[PDB]
């Protein structure tokens, strides 16, 4: 009865929600109860004032994982989509969701800034994507992560499809 | 299928947590699949330096109503055992949430003083906590709750009975 989490984790542009989404539709198209946890959709309606500071970021991550937590303890597959930049946060959610399926899309920076620069310049004007020392600096990549997509170089098909594969190796469906 | 959210509200003592996992017990042993989410406990795990300005409470009460919000949109029954003393953000869970019970344990301060295994009510007396709602706190008790339950006069089986009653008649089940 303990489904599992889908934690997709990445720089900004990396292809997240567009996998996050495609991932929902195919295992509601197979039959599965899903949520999907987009990590700004849950900034919005929780709380919209919340800053961008490295503590209110881990705030942030820490409702997101108890939400999924809870969700997927009840059966419902849980996808998360959310920048999750340092490798001991994830390491908490893995510790804190039993069946945790962490999925990194790998992509350049050059590719990401090409396939949407109106969209990261807005971000990164508004405070939502550091850059002290230039936009590479900050994520941490995953050492052992369930899947890595490089989404420079598959189709969101392929991207979904390497998931999958990898849940079925887990036995999770 | 929507589910049903059981708000569980009042003063320290009252018997929101008795009452909660009453109620677990019943429906899961009549076969669903339910969640128990205790509002002061998921300020502890997620953000115990949290404070306690308006603002801050404001947050916290939109947390908990959409944990509850999407637990019960995938067809989890969510109980929540939470002091809430404010009318006006109970009526903001009752607009997010779909099938929304509000149960009110109404018991006076001698015997809630007589239910206080933590010893909240002499904390409070001695100023180690304050805004012990109950005490020195003020409760402002719901207008129309689907249930109100007298825990000084009914046993929690009792209590049980008059949920599971009110459950029936409105059709949540
Ligand atoms: N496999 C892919 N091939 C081509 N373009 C992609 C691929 N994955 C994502 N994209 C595009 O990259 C951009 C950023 O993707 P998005 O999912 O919004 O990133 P994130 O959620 O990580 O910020 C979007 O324009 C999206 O359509
Ligand atoms: N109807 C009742 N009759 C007798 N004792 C009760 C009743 N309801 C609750 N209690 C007792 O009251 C005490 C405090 O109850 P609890 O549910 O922890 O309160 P709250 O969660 O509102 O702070 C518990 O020890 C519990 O067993
Ligand atoms: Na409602």
């Amino acid at each position: 009865s303990m489904s599992f989490v889908i934690w997709i984790t990445g720089p900004s542009g990396a292809g997240k929600t567009t996998l996050a989404n495609a991932l929902y539709k195919k295992l509601e198209s197979m039959g599965y109860r899903v949520e999907l946890l987009d990590g700004d959709g849950v900034r919005r309606k929780l709380y919209p004032n919340l800053g961008f500071s490295e503590e209110e970021r881990w705030m942030h991550n820490r409702v997101v994982v108890e939400m999924a937590r809870r969700l997927s303890r009840n059966g419902i597959i849980t996808i998360v989509s959310v920048v999750s930049p340092y490798r001991a946060w994830r390491e908490y959610a893995r510790k804190e969701i039993e069946k945790f399926v962490e999925v990194y899309p790998r992509c350049p920076l050059e590719v990401r800034m090409k396939r949407d620069p109106k969209g990261l310049y807005s971000k990164a004007l508004r405070g939502e994507i550091k850059g002290l020392t230039g936009l590479d600096g900050e994520y941490e990549e995953p050492e052992n992560p369930e899947v890595v997509v490089d989404t420079d170089k598959m189709t969101v098909e392929e991207e979904v499809e390497a998931v999958l594969k990898k849940l079925m190796e887990l036995g999770y469906l």
